[PDB]
């Protein structure tokens, strides 16, 4: 009762479970919540890639806004060097997912003549003619976006150089809102408007093309607006990248409003708060973010809630109260991942910012109040045929029962352990694969525990699921997450292949 | 249902209403949290002070860790000054609370190189002696530390840790002596002037109310402040303390217990009891337990506080980053959020007000956030929760109360207008944590100014005589109320309100609930 | 300790069950209206008077059977007995009467010229069934003539027919021109006049019949409270009953009888037609299969809740009381599960009209339903109820719902009302609260109907309008916390929540106090 905040899970209300929260309740050794490190000059060497694995990081993001394939490459030769270098002990191996992140479509203004000033209530003129574009100026500027006539309209508000400044509407005339130093070559967004931008750049195409050859496990897809958007995606990832996970990334208004579809079409979604802020009213983001998180729960889909986390921690050693809580918040709410930028790529601590967000997801999942969410996921999810389905399910009601130390599933492609998932057991689940692309991807999923199993293929089927099962077994006594005695549900199929999990065992630890 | 998260409302579960929340539901004009600034030299001067009141500002918070009395009471003079020049037009006036916070039992550095401003870059593994002679007082540098607590060799021991300036640089007891300790730089980072110390481990012996809180406490009395924070309460008999101290003079002075240590946490019941509110001081909690703790803290301390029905504010680097940037991170937009969702009755800026850039764009960020956060509270959940929570009393103003919050939920009131001598009969209904603006209609400017303390109360100052008949003078204020409303926009002519009144004068007799129509 | 409080407090309803204790004695007030039908057994203005103390709020009178001389008796003795009350305002109890429809009856006709006689009829015999007017006094074993002209065009071969409260069913061999020959299924003793049942038969009969016109334009002119409309099968047969009661009968509450397939069916249409509803659990039973009476019951039940519609449960609750002074254990299950279900009335039928037992059976359904109202799980069904009701503008909804919310917050002896035609005690008792709901009106006739409404108690203020409208609002709650206090709802110093308006007339609810009992 005393840890894991266990007093706070047997409370009957939902006020009470906060009111039982205990800073005196320590909590277990598994860590449910994928951490996810952008790669940047601070974190990119291969040593510093060693100690950021062993201070929690399991997915490893690349940004292609910047940097070229060579660049890009080197990181992930790194990557995977200092992944491998704990290959020798399969026991305590912990997989490592590389994902890109796109660059997307982007607005960009002219080269000035370099810096301008603008001013309280002025005039500025927003020009398309590609003879302007050298020559940008504080009367005229010009923007390579020749569609932007044609989605804004009178009354429709400019926003330039990551919202710094504000305006107001071949050529559109506009009355400055909040002025400032106007540079060259900025980002400009659209508030509201529904952009007819590619959804793929042809810088994008190349870079897809080169992730399908580097053999990464995910793409964060840049401005995602509608379900075509993604379907453009997974054709240019064609047969090559079947298999690669597409992470929608909704950054406006309107991919807001068509989440629904964008959901459906994609394998899972990013709240990219930095972007979104600037499109809509930063008061607004938390609402979009817990609508996004709550969808994605619903559809047993998972959710990655990205930007600004532990943002101070750029320049110190130590987060502040806001993004300490921004963190527990993200957990609570039912993020599957948690999202690290400036603080792994550029920042000063980066292992620290990595480490603190371990702290926090792990006291933050003892703090859910799982008795509400397992009976409001129950209640949500429809009533299907599928063994596999209500085999999850079982499980996690096993689980939950016998207060068991984990979830031992079996599965190829992950699909088993997903569904395990998506009904939130407090127990670590432990997937035991073969597939070394599963094993990686299975991060991106809240309570996953990926190991992979290199054991030969025994001839008796029987005999090699047993094997798989024991294996799963010494990890957990490894790591301490049960001992010998401990009860654990583990989750089998009828036969060989993928599709056939129905078969939920209460077993003692060996 | 288009607004004020109404389609949210209506989920049968909390997960369905996180998947309704919707960024194009507009929230309505009123916003319930109250917003506490602290004042400094950004925010002092009479011009500021008023923009600050037009912003939102409900408390101003004067900080007893530094200024003179003469800088406080010229502060509180502006404050005085900046309120006041609203008060021609009793209908758009805004009372605005003083409160004051004290140092307590703090342990602070002295000067680096005899300058406030000056710096040194500690370096990790570097050997720094700590003294008590106040020799160094004024000669502080990268090898020389003083500090002010005279018991520090007593209550640490070998192997100690001593974090310094918000905890950011960290240090280890390697040789102890009578005056000095000879330390181990464990994180480094640059070190100024007049810097935080804690020390998490220790058994810190300082008193409750120091010679200098005796001090302050007194001129808060005189000063005629609304309410205390109180640092470091680690147990009632402190809050006891604070209260005797205080005495007969400061009797109607409201004490807030800012918990900021493992021992205020762990004795947080019998303080709570004690008290007339909490601060979860977020800014010392986070050095003297785990950072990644504080939240559990913080929720505990939320829901204990709206299950009592005590006031609970929410503290420090809610919008840090806007010291020095003119928008928040996301971070930040979030923190504020999800404190007012926890049910925290105010929340608070420090250096974002005192000494930023942007003091105004820190108090419109957090009144813009705080009314998008209160249209997304789960009312169907909480007032479920509060009820069955809540004991069967023979009270007959609590039955008022919440028939009056039910009532008001059931016609979408636009306000539940509360007469109040004291403000107990407004807090009862705040309790109930209802969706409709509660107008508190007063003639007490104290009582006015203390309830910016609860969730949902806009206090209402009235000026008008008390008329012979006392039916007379009691819809006098009630049509006081429903101008207020008019003209602030929360309701228009026709529209439902909710009206709490007595059956005789006097505080304690609230017993009337009224469903009236704005004339 | 008592009405239940511990079980009140369950965080489930399981638990809710588990906490029942027998030990735990129910308030004095009793919440759910007792209808009871009058007939030989409890026509007496003596025994009307003892029905009165034992509790019957409502008199039923069946007009299947006699005269309008005869029911107009009745009424006179109803009136006589319940104006024998009158001369203590504070003990007075309003008592309303009820017209119950004949409709659309099928009725066989007499055993050998003699309205006792009885016939063995044995399984596998044949009986011919004629229309043959010549035989309506000659019914026996073998002959069995009914007054429906049309059955042999609404039946066919292998049709099943049921005789005397569906005892006797018969089997179609042969159809005819005027005339059915049938197989004995269920056998035993034919007597006469016994209703008969067609369940798959589309029977063709006017839901308001001449008979039925008579004796509604009758009962505007007797001045009865309600209308109890028999075998209602559609919305077009309660506005056909609402028209001839018309402008003159305007304030008559119909209540539809449900009890057959089609009117289950259709039963939407019906309730936003009626001002209420009657499982008529009897016929009902016969019509659809016994076995799915319950689901029909709390289908209904929960509807008319959901509406704010009153909702009688009738028919052999209490049966064995006809011929014994005490019930049997299903009885005692059945009248509890009612009230327990949501029914705002349970009536008695042969209990009370002819019956050994009259005011045993009335005293029994009292003590039964006292018990079974502390035992509602009130926390849910508040919650319930408040979810399902919609968000208004009214301003006497917010004010009902806030004085229920008051009353379970403090525990309150009764929730007092100031009403003139009842519609604010209607709107309070719609949302269940354990207090009793004290009614104060002027009106007799909002008094009388008052008792359809589960937990009000209609108390008529007989003292004259005070000048002063405030003191007049004053005089009124003092003579309800002067009848509470002597039917020992409360005593000086308890708690009770009040509800007026803002001055004189209907529609202006919106004031709620929370005062203590002088
Ligand atoms: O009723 C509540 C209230 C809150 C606080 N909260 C956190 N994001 C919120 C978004 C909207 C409303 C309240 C919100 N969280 C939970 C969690 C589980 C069950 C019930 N909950
Ligand atoms: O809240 C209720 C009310 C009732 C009716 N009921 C039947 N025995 C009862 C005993 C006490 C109170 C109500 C009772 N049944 C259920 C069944 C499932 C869930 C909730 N229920
Ligand atoms: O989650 P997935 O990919 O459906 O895989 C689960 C599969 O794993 C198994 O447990 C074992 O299959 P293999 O022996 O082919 O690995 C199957 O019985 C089951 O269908
Ligand atoms: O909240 P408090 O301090 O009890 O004050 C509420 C009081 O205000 C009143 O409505 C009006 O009283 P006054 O006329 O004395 O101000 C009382 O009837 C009621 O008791
Ligand atoms: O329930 P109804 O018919 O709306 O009547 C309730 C009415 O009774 C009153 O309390 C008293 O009215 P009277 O003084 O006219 O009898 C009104 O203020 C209120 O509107």
């Amino acid at each position: 009762i005393q840890t894991q905040q266990l007093h706070a899970a047997m409370a009957d209300t939902f006020l009470e479970h906060m009111c039982r929260l205990d800073i005196d309740s320590p909590p277990i050794t598994a860590r449910n919540t994928g951490i996810i490190c952008t790669i940047g000059p601070a974190s990119r060497s291969v040593e510093t890639l060693k100690e950021m694995i062993k201070s929690g990081m399991n997915v490893a993001r690349l940004n292609f806004s910047h940097g070229t394939h060579e660049y890009h490459a080197e990181t992930i030769k790194n990557v995977r060097t200092a992944t491998e270098s704990f290959a020798s002990d399969p026991i305590l191996y912990r997989p490592v997912a590389v994902a890109l992140d796109t660059k997307g479509p982007e607005i960009r203004t002219g080269l000035i003549k370099a810096e301008v000033e603008l001013k309280k209530g002025a005039t500025l003129k927003i020009t398309l003619d590609n003879a302007y574009m050298e020559k940008c100026d504080e009367n005229i500027l010009w923007l390579d976006y020749k569609n932007i006539c044609k989605v804004v309209e009178v009354g429709s508000k400019i926003y330039v150089d990551d919202g710094l400044i504000s305006l107001q509407v071949d050529f559109l005339v506009t009355e400055v809102e909040n002025g400032g130093s106007l540079g060259s070559k900025k980002g400009v967004n659209l508030p509201g408007a529904a952009v007819d931008l590619p959804a793929v750049s042809e810088k994008d195409i190349q870079d897809l093309k080169f992730g399908v050859e580097q053999d990464v496990d995910m793409v964060f897809a840049s401005f995602i607006r509608k379900a075509s958007d993604v379907h453009e995606v997974r054709k240019v990832l064609g047969e090559k990248g079947k298999n690669i996970k597409i992470i929608s990334k909704i950054e406006n208004h309107e991919g807001v409003r068509r989440f629904d579809e964008i959901l459906e079409a994609s394998d899972g979604i990013m709240v990219a708060r930095g972007d979104l802020g600037i499109e809509i009213p930063a008061e607004k983001v938390f609402l979009a973010q817990k609508m996004m998180i709550g969808r994605c729960n619903r559809a047993g889909k998972p959710v990655i809630c990205a930007t600004q986390m532990l943002e101070s921690m750029i320049k110190k050693p130590r987060p502040t109260r806001a993004e300490g809580s921004d963190v527990a918040n993200a957990v609570l709410d039912g993020a599957d991942c948690i999202m690290l930028s400036g603080e792994t790529a550029k920042g000063d601590y980066p292992l620290e910012a990595v480490r603190m967000q371990h702290l926090i997801a792990r006291e933050a999942e003892a703090a859910i109040y799982h008795l509400q969410l397992f009976e409001e996921l129950r209640r949500l999810a429809p009533i299907t045929s599928d063994p596999t389905e209500a085999t999850a399910v079982g499980a996690v009601e096993a689980s939950f029962k016998c207060c068991s130390g984990a979830i031992i599933v079996l599965t190829k492609s992950g699909r088993s352990a997903h569904q395990v998932a998506r009904y939130r057991p407090r127990a670590p689940i432990i997937a035991v694969t073969r597939n070394p692309q599963t094993a990686r991807q299975a991060h991106l999923y809240r309570g996953i525990f990926p190991v992979l199993c290199k054991d030969p293929v025994q001839e008796a089927w029987a005999e090699d699921v047993d094997l798989r099962v024991n294996f799963a077994m010494n990890v957990g006594k490894a790591r301490g997450f049960f001992k010998k005695g401990d009860v654990v549900i583990v989750l089998t199929g009828w036969r060989p292949g993928s599709g056939f999990t129905n078969t939920m065992r209460v077993v003692p630890v060996p």
